[PDB]
């Protein structure tokens, strides 16, 4: 695909935040793959995102457009940012297992979460 | 020697092989050329895990500058000194080099 290798290619949004609000880290040994999210908090919206993988690679390109998709958006409405609407902004996924595919949205709420819990 | 050897792309390749994990999702595509009836370049790309790589490593690199014949012999029972065991889920990442190797012989081969 050209969206999705261009998110593979040239993710968006990769790396480490050193100090961050919320910090998510999910992963699955089905999935050979573990990731982190990391967010900044301003106002009441995600200001700033990073994400990492350790492992497999194949959970890049959902995350990179799902970090793209959180940038910006309250706490409220990325909460609401599912795997599905990520499938749906990249135009649909190569087949794999439904735990893998939810890793970086799963990521992401966790980061939320934890934020929340301060 | 850390980095994989013969990693990359090549544009308009004589052969194309592309195989999937459908566990993670992650894609092994092998391209090669051919020169004289031999593998004259190789490479691959990829976004799997470790075993993934290190097995296309390694594959890639036996198959270079060996004849379409030879090379379509070359299965993942070639390096298996260097792949001892290995976990069962990562069976299917160690397979995916050997397999998309094959796939882009028969696609040179569909070609003439
Ligand atoms: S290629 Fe994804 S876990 Fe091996």
């Amino acid at each position: 695909s050209k969206k999705v290798m261009e998110h593979f290619m040239n993710p968006r949004n990769v790396g480490v935040i050193d100090d961050p609000d919320g910090y998510g880290k999910v992963g699955n040994p089905v999935c050979g793959a573990l990731m982190e999210i990391f967010i900044k908090v301003g106002d009441e919206k995600i200001e700033d995102i990073k994400f990492r993988t350790f492992g497999c690679g194949a959970a890049i390109a959902t995350s990179s457009m799902i970090t793209e998709m959180a940038r910006g958006k309250s706490l409220e409405e990325a909460m609401r940012i599912t795997r599905n609407d990520v499938a749906d902004a990249l135009d649909g996924l190569p087949p794999q297992k439904m735990a893998c595919s939810n890793l970086a949205a799963d990521a992401l709420h966790a980061a939320i979460n934890d934020y929340l819990s301060k």
